[PDB]
């Protein structure tokens, strides 16, 4: 089973200049770690270059059309291969970026979304999807506080 996890600002903005255009929200980073630990993660090369190091406790799988440049991770040249390299596991986590999210969306059964109340400019967006394909089953909104500079809402959607 394939899931996508992402944090989205207003208008589905997810990135700018290959970074994330808001301040780190530690509540959202904890949520990300909580929901990806001990699972395989699949990410595009540009996202790999943004994170800058293997996420620990996870099987890191990078998509690129070009041979790999780091043997701490697992490189693959196509979507099918990326799924194949995860093995027989309960849940594969796709961690972006925009182009990778768009390819995995039709295969996904679960979206893990953080809705952040920030109004920033971006160059990368989360893919358009069809609201009638999905069912919202968890929703948790929190206000901003001393550690988290925007209000945010965790949501999980399951494919109907
Ligand atoms: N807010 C969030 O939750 C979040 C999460 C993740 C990323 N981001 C942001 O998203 C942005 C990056 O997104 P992006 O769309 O530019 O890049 P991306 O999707 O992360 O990476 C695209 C790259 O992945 C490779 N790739 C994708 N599909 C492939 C396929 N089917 N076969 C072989 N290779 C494939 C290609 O690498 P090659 O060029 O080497 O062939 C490619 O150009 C950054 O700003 C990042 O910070 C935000
Ligand atoms: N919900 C969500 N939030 C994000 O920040 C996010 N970011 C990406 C890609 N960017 C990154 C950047 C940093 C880390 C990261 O440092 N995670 C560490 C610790 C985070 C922390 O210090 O709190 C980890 O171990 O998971 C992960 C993904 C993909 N999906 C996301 N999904």
């Amino acid at each position: 089973m394939i899931s996508l996890i992402a944090a989205l600002a207003v208008d589905r903005v997810i990135g700018m200049e290959n970074a994330m255009p808001w301040p780190p929200l530690p509540a959202d980073l904890a949520w990300f770690k909580r929901n990806t630990l001990n699972k395989p993660v699949i990410m595009g090369r540009h996202t790999w270059e943004s994170i800058g190091r293997p996420l620990p406790g996870r099987k890191n799988i990078i998509l690129s059309s070009q041979p790999g440049t780091d043997d701490r991770v697992t490189w693959v040249k196509s979507v099918d291969e990326a799924i194949a390299a995860c093995g027989d596991v309960p849940e594969i986590m796709v961690i972006g970026g925009g182009r990778v999210y768009e390819q995995f969306l039709p295969k996904a059964q679960k979206l893990y979304l953080t809705h952040i109340d920030a109004e920033v400019e971006g160059d990368t967006h989360f893919p358009d999807y069809e609201p009638d394909d999905w069912e919202s089953v968890f929703s948790e909104f929190h206000d901003a506080d001393a550690q988290n500079a925007h209000s945010y809402c965790f949501e999980i959607l399951e494919r109907r």
